[PDB]
């Protein structure tokens, strides 16, 4: 008998691949902590500009990051050196926890080693210990999402993305007492819409569903303090009592959006310039993802450097809103002059500058010749990432993309859509249109950008931030 | 499930009233002091016993070298995915001395080992829907996770039982696809499985071999590329960084060469954080292009890599380090053994502590760490069976032998206050897990005497200093 041939089906699926245009070459680039936004290709020598990075707020170079590990390394060495349970639960995890805890004014949080495992352990274990739960996606969630809500193993409706009359009548459809769970993004990254947090949490008050709310691209970018489009939802109500809880919310009702989302996720590996993820929730959902989720359990926890060094931007950030004022003036900078020159942007009202493409082989040749001739660095994306023929170049401005940084890509980019005749907003047009190319107004107001900080409590300024008994869990 | 707090309420419960409730404890590890830490307050210090920092390379000064200077380059996040702005030189050159340390084509880095035996196991399953898993009754978690991933046809085999797995390949034609996923060295007890016959049923059954070295990674070969590379040790060890023309039977491939992926921790011995599967180029750039565990999450920091490439590229032409790791946990378990302490035998670096109760291994942890200042974790259902609870000890080279004569002094002293049964003891029950059992032969210490003499001199001098080229598979393959 012969075996099984196993290199052939692994070929024809590369293949594939290779054929449809989405097989990926990654590009070598070397982030300078000390030229940001700069980075260095294979050689030194040879510079470009990072355009397409998702530290959003330039924190993974900021001194009291960088200080922070340093000083952890010196006492804590680099690993951990165990898990959790056995050798790895330590004063940097218990701080870091405690200050993600804050951040989103939740009882508790729980660090994992990445958003993406922090989402499939919690999304996985739902469904696991509900074997009646019904869950309801947004069509456009994340790939780790999609995979959780697999290994919930139950039964799973997907509704149109942001349409929520298809989410009610799917809720409709079942009795109340049915356990139910709504899983969404607050700001989704390739095309960079925002949900109606508050109206789905109306629907899951009225159906009796939980919320999931996967944050990782509003954390350190929306409301006062960087807590995510939650916090937003109850801008004024959350600057006036800063750290605190406040009474009443935007509306003058009980309860903050951002108080009556169950499971918020979120990665320490963009915004807050580090690496990992976590869920903030009561202390009761956070002591259950402690006690039940292998994922968080059977591996080695983050190193002690790693939790210092988010620990210290999520400090920072908190009480910094002019991260957040700057990043949306160089977008909307970037945006207006983008929209002038008819370079095709998928609307939105956040950070994101997404530039259609619908190619997946001209979005490469785009990205290579802005890096090759212009030293500008933005990926080209496509699937899985995004649809077949949605394929576009995803730039994401940062406090440290000034405008005369800004003038060079605009002029770069208008120059490799000339030399490759890419389509226009008016090309698209011609075409029937596509993604956009109603506008959604943008998230931050022109009230909201004119605060300084010196519009924050004091009370987010240093705070003494006490560790969280969860974290090693509740003596009875 | 629409009382949803009660329902969370309920389950919490039923793990307090059977005991799996675990309460963690601060240790926060002295990179001067090693291997001492503090708990809460600095000045409460313990010397920790249990840790997977097998060659107390967290706080090696080249190790720590690498991280400073690479942050002061790079900053902390790699500030992307390894698809957008995430892909460097740190990752580059990780990966390189990641395949060239297994002798592979290549290496694939992932956030853990976790993740990396998740996505690997998950997508031969997902893409070979016919496949029929093979899997040892004591894989590990995340093992056992990625095949029910995998969503296929399994077997679980009795431990390293070979004339079962045999029966069970046996069941099938030959053209059936197959894997067999295994670890080298099982943690909890230490045993460890034989790589080779598990080579020789893969070639006669057709299939694939998943190998988990997490534990044996830095520990085992010449070159601490794993349990694997020490089945052919002198054909490595004179070749180096090479690959040998032959294998120590004078055949043709090694059994490191034999298996197909090679799946290992940067977490443990590496002294960091991460994981990794080490194959053939097309198995890499497979895993590259499908896993999604892989391909939509933030690349590791660069000097959590930087950190591994420097702990990888030392422990390579350090044989000391495993050579003396090996002679401190010989000699806490020749210590024991005069004692009646009962450590379940085996031929690895473990010391497990039978003690054969849940509720009285929890109590020896807590008399050690708060009398003795001895902090060694108690190792309780799930993880072994019950009635089979123990301390799991973890010597290294840093454990020196006044370190282990306090150990051995104060597990002694705790053993009396609390009237825990001795080896004799288990010898009048009739043994368990080779402790006390009648006619039972121990197998033999993977280190031999003559390994053990052995110095850094007779290591192949290819394997100091090596320029390892970056390979092309962790960027794509242009055709
Ligand atoms: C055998 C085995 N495989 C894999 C893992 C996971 O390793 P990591 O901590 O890198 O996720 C572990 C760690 O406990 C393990 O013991
Ligand atoms: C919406 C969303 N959720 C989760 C993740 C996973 O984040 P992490 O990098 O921490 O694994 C990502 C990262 O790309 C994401 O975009
Ligand atoms: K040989």
């Amino acid at each position: 008998e012969s075996g099984f041939d196993y290199e052939g089906l692994i070929d024809s699926e590369l293949q594939k691949k290779r054929l449809d245009k989405s097989y990926r070459y990654f590009n070598n680039i070397n982030r300078l902590a000390k030229e940001f936004p700069l980075a260095h290709r294979q050689r030194e020598a040879d510079k470009v500009t990072v355009w397409c990075s998702n530290d959003y707020l330039a924190l993974s170079k900021h001194p009291e990051v960088l200080d922070a590990m340093h000083k952890t390394i010196d006492k804590y060495g680099c690993g951990a050196g165990g898990t959790r349970n056995i050798a790895g639960h330590n004063i940097p995890t218990l701080n870091l926890e405690a200050e993600l805890a804050t951040l989103h004014k939740k009882e508790g949080a729980l660090v994992f080693s990445s958003c993406y495992v922090a989402n499939d352990a919690v999304l996985s274990l739902l469904g696991q210990k509900m074997k009646d739960l019904v869950i309801f996606s947004d069509e456009l969630n994340h790939a780790s999402m999609i995979v959780g809500i697999k290994h919930a193993n139950v039964k799973k409706h997907i509704f149109k993305h942001n349409d929520l009359n298809e989410l009610e009548q799917l809720l409709q459809s079942y009795p109340k007492s049915v356990p139910k769970l709504i899983a969404f993004e607050s700001v989704y990254s390739m095309a960079g819409s925002v949900a109606d947090i508050e109206k789905i949490c109306d629907l899951a008050d009225k159906y009796g569903a939980l919320t999931f709310l996967d944050e990782v691209h509003a954390v350190g970018l929306y409301g006062p303090h960087g807590a995510g489009v939650a916090e937003h939802c109850d801008f004024e109500s959350h600057r006036a009592s800063g750290i605190a809880t406040p009474k009443t919310n935007d509306k003058g009702g009980a309860k903050t959006v951002m108080d009556r989302v169950d499971m918020i996720t979120g990665t320490l590996g963009k915004s807050f310039g580090s690496v990992g993820g976590y869920v903030a929730a009561s202390r009761k959902l956070i002591d259950w993802f402690r006690s039940f989720a292998p994922g968080f359990i059977f591996t080695t926890t983050l190193p002690p450097s790693v939790m210092a060094g988010a620990t210290a931007a999520i400090r920072y950030q908190r009480c910094h809103i002019d991260l957040r004022t700057s990043q949306q003036k160089h977008t909307m900078y970037v945006k207006k002059a983008f929209h002038e020159l008819g370079i095709p942007v998928i609307p939105n009202p956040s950070h994101i500058v997404p530039v259609l493409i619908g190619n997946a082989d001209l979005a490469k040749q785009a990205s290579d010749i802005l890096i090759n001739k212009h030293q500008i660095y933005v990926q080209a994306i496509n699937f899985p990432t995004v649809a077949r023929g949605t394929e576009r170049l995803r730039i994401t401005p940062t406090p440290g993309h000034t405008n005369d940084l800004s003038d060079i890509l605009i002029n770069a980019v208008d120059d490799v859509f000339n030399e490759l005749q890419l389509p226009r907003v008016r090309d698209w047009e011609s075409q029937g249109g596509l993604l956009g190319v109603v506008e959604e107004s943008n998230l931050w107001t022109s009230s909201q950008l004119s605060l300084t900080n010196d519009d924050l409590n004091p009370n987010v300024r240093d705070p003494i931030v006490k560790q969280l008994e969860v974290s090693s869990g509740i003596k009875q």
